[PDB]
């Protein structure tokens, strides 16, 4: 029974490594990694790999892991798919961590944008979740956590870390991690999976998929969003991505938006991505 190797990156930055039969499907090393994390509630993650056109995929859990990666390295990232709207509804702790690990990668990186006052917030109770209560012996005049809180850090972002931090004493970790993500779970951009595509008259857009529904952000003074319940129908043909709209009440025929994707595989994966938050905020 031949076996590969697979590495994964996990959320802390370090590096799983474990083997499955070569003809495995994802859900199996998908559980391995969930077993190692002591992780229960997996509903909510997948495992992404990045292809030779070199973007994310979501492993299919339900396909074989070499139909997927093809000609590609079995190296893998763990990741949040589906953000819970509600993160205080999550029945572990251990739940919330992971994604607050996620959150904090999606604002170093930049998808997900932020305050000056909610990167300090945020930050505040990390350090609070990850040192416990403010010390002023490891932190002078000078101090610049080794803590990533943005995309962007200033002296000015690290001080203000600290004085909020100051506040938070007796804090525990989960009850930080709990307040991490009452704030993060209300920014704009909070679980918004952002995909480049031109409107039917060839103007750059982006298409947000979320829990609620479907983003289209044109021009910023132009903002339409399809709540899941208004989207009759989702589908591609070679680069496009087609929205079906229901009519409003009293009207005969639902109106169709079509989309122009950079390719074939950048129209299938939004379709997928769509489907599957279709699906799961349907049964949330
Ligand atoms: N007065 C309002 O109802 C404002 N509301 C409009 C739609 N909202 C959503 O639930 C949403 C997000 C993506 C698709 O739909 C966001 C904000």
């Amino acid at each position: 029974p031949k076996s590969m190797q697979c590495k994964v990156i996990l959320l802390d930055g370090s590096e799983y490594t474990c083997d499955v039969e070569k003809r495995s499907r994802g859900q199996v090393l998908f559980d391995k990694v969930c077993e190692h994390l002591n992780l229960l509630e997996k509903d909510y993650f997948g495992l992404t790999y990045r292809d030779a056109e070199n973007q994310k995929n979501w492993l299919d859990p339900a396909k074989e892991i070499k139909k997927q990666v093809r000609s590609g390295a079995w190296h893998f990232s763990f990741n949040v798919k589906f953000y819970p709207p509600d993160p205080a509804q999550l029945s572990e702790d251990i739940t919330r961590y992971y994604l607050c690990l996620q959150l904090r990668d999606d604002i170093v990186s930049g998808r997900l944008p932020c305050s000056f006052v909610t990167l300090a917030l945020l930050g505040s109770y990390t350090v609070q979740s990850e040192l416990g209560d403010y010390d002023p012996d490891e932190c002078g005049s000078d101090y610049i956590s080794e803590f990533r809180f943005a995309p962007n850090h200033t002296k000015e972002l690290e001080d203000k870390v600290i004085e909020l931090h100051k506040s938070h004493r007796g804090m525990t970790p989960a009850e930080a991690e709990m307040h991490f993500l009452e704030n993060a779970k209300k920014l704009s951009m909070y679980g918004v999976d952002l995909h480049h595509a031109k409107d039917s008259e060839g103007v750059e857009i982006m298409l947000g998929v979320c829990a609620s529904g479907l983003l289209i952000y044109r021009d910023r003074l132009r903002i339409n969003r399809f709540a899941w319940p208004k989207v009759l129908k989702i589908s591609y043909k070679r680069n496009n991505f087609y929205i079906k709209i229901r009519p409003g009440e009293f009207e005969q025929f639902e109106s169709t938006i079509g989309f122009k994707l950079p390719n074939h595989r950048a129209a299938k994966r939004l379709w997928k991505v769509c489907v599957e938050h279709h699906t799961f905020f349907r049964l949330l």
